[PDB]
């Protein structure tokens, strides 16, 4: 397949990369959580944009996410307003949506962004140049926090995202039982071994799915979450141990 | 499912446990292994005995299994002759293992004994009554050092040492390819949820199959394979990384 390098990491080969969230409510939350998030050891730090509360001012989305790069200015920050539909925090328009990731691309301020993949095909294609324009990557992303599609399903979604240009495709899932669990395993192995040309970030949600989070180097996803105090989804890990045991498996 | 306690260990509740095998040609290295495992940390102790090279006589088999109780007096104790079809290092006679493994329960030093399925129905089945008449527990086994079958067949052997009396059914199969670990977490898993009234263990061996060894708290597999010092077969990682990774899993 192909590898992806910000700053000086290269996703797609080797251990899988740890990417962990940093949610603050405000300015003076964001600063702090800047503060402590350097002192833990991960690969990509992901801006939960929609728990900020002030989302409806570019200044105060800009001052946020330049507190954390300053603080973090050799790390690979990732800009993601997850939306309500997908489990986050609060719904906006579409076009708000779509301003701030502008923004955050013109900024200077961000290596890469979060871009829904059921935003819309013209919304999501459009935006997906602009960043590709401006040396800014793309994480195409789609979450079903309340049940498991079957591994057809997933791997189809996963392929729509690279026909729309993503440079990383990623897909997260509910699990209801054990078997949901190995159907995302199947559907991450079937993408990688038969589809994929670039790196494929996937994960079961919750306690059931957590060994997903563990074996992205044998299935085939390219980066895990892990969580530095709190969660941002159900079943994330604390990096430390996290970190352990990828590898524990990359040297057995 | 039903639990197995031997010594004071519950077999098929909470955490999986792990059992390392011990591996010595004579009396001298038997002992000498003996002493360097107590300072490990494991739940089960497992004597390989085809490794030891005077089979011959019974006397001298009974000697090395005694050293080893002296040893290590508290650990469960299974007796296991593995035969050179099923990966062991030497072969014996059918008459001959199963004279050996009436010795050992005879000899009041195991806890378990481990019988090879394939040695023949009406024979295993003769010798699981005379264990259990004398409180001997048996781990029925089977092993495919080439391949995977299929999710099926594997179903049907397991189910098979079910209805031959096992009280554990164990399965240990080869990858040839990493959908072969997702057929036997497959098996596992069927097995644990519609037909097991008992613990199961099973394992894909190999660099990839590790993953088997370390998700039996989610898949069903009550117990796991780690190494001291050396490995028993393909694909044992070290046992205090083996437990650290299980504790994750199991508080995660
Ligand atoms: C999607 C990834 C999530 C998780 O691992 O399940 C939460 C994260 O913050 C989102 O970006
Ligand atoms: C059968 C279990 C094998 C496994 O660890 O892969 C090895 C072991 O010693 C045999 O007992």
């Amino acid at each position: 397949m192909k590898t992806v390098t910000v700053k000086n990491l290269i996703i797609g080969e080797g251990m899988p990369k740890i990417i962990v969230s940093l949610m603050g409510r405000d300015i003076n939350s964001v600063k702090a959580e800047a503060l402590a998030y350097r002192e833990a050891t991960f690969d990509i730090l992901e801006w939960r944009v929609d728990h900020f509360m002030d989302i409806a001012s570019t200044q105060s989305v800009l001052t946020a996410a330049r507190v954390i790069r300053d603080a973090m200015p050799d790390i690979p920050l990732l800009f993601t307003f997850r939306s309500a539909k997908e489990g986050g925090e609060q719904t906006i328009t579409t076009q708000h949506y779509l301003t701030l990731n502008r923004a955050a691309i013109d900024s200077g301020l961000v290596d890469m962004i979060d871009l829904e993949l059921f935003t819309g095909d013209a919304d999501v294609k459009a935006t997906v140049d602009y960043a590709h324009a401006h040396n800014v990557y793309v994480v195409m992303s789609n979450h079903d926090f309340h049940q498991t599609p079957s591994a057809e399903e997933m791997v189809s979604r996963l392929r729509k995202m690279q026909a729309l240009g993503a440079d990383i495709p990623k897909i997260a899932v509910m699990p209801q039982s054990k078997h949901d669990v190995l159907t995302l395993l199947t559907a991450t192995l079937e993408m990688q071994q038969h589809y994929a040309d670039r790196p494929v970030i996937t994960m079961s949600m919750a306690k059931e799915g957590v060994i997903s989070r563990l074996a992205g180097e044998v299935f085939g996803s390219a980066a895990t979450f892990g969580a530095v105090k709190q969660a941002s989804a159900p079943g994330q890990i604390a990096v430390n141990d996290l970190r352990s045991v990828l590898m524990i498996l990359h040297n057995a």
